[PDB]
């Protein structure tokens, strides 16, 4: 038996008023570390904040939909326990109101479409983003972060980002979000579905 151990932590986030917000808390640990989201310390009970276990039971995602300023701006903790102990990292949340939005605040000029692949094809969901500094572009799928490093491989050129599923298969069927973020921020499209024919 081993304490929890942290494999990936939450990493700041500013969203915009009406947007979305994913933090990301896993660890290791035996017993198998549960995961629980606090709000300056109280666990977090509100039907816009969200929680969605990984598969594999390595921890989950805190997703806040629709964003709101000032309330939800605060400081938020992941607590990873088991009978032999416990750890805690925190994070910070920041939502800007239209009126606050900087000049390079992440847009998305096109978002993902639907797309229909036939299995052990490559499918490609797009998607078109831009800001100052230039955005990074990443990839959720049913609100998870898609991980890729490689049969699913992320292409990236000027404004564009792509998705290629190589030999799509039944489990790549679902809804992708479009990811955009920058020193300024993070925005969401709106989702995607991809089916598999």
């Amino acid at each position: 038996e081993t304490p929890p151990r942290f494999t990936r932590t939450p990493v700041d986030q500013t969203g915009v008023s009406g947007g979305v917000a994913s933090f990301i808390c896993q660890a290791t640990g035996d017993p198998r570390p549960k995961i629980v989201w606090n709000k300056k310390g109280k666990k977090v009970s509100n039907q816009r904040f969200e929680v969605i276990e990984f598969d594999d039971g390595s921890g989950s995602v805190l997703r806040i939909q629709p964003l709101r300023t000032p309330r939800d701006e605060a400081i938020y903790e992941c607590v990873a326990s088991n009978n032999v102990g416990e750890i805690s990292v925190s994070t910070r949340l920041t939502v800007l109101r239209e009126d606050q939005i900087p000049r390079g605040f992440p847009t998305i000029d096109m978002g993902p479409q639907l797309k229909v692949v036939e299995r052990t094809r490559t499918a490609t969901m797009l998607c078109a983003a831009s800001g100052n500094p230039d955005p990074e572009i990443t990839w959720f799928k049913d609100f998870l972060p898609v991980d890729t490093s490689g049969r699913i491989k992320q292409l990236r050129s000027e404004s564009i980002g792509a998705l290629q599923i190589e030999q799509s298969e039944e489990s790549d069927q679902g809804k992708y979000e479009c990811v955009a973020t920058n020193s300024a921020g993070t925005r969401y499209s709106a989702p995607a579905n991809l089916y598999v024919r």
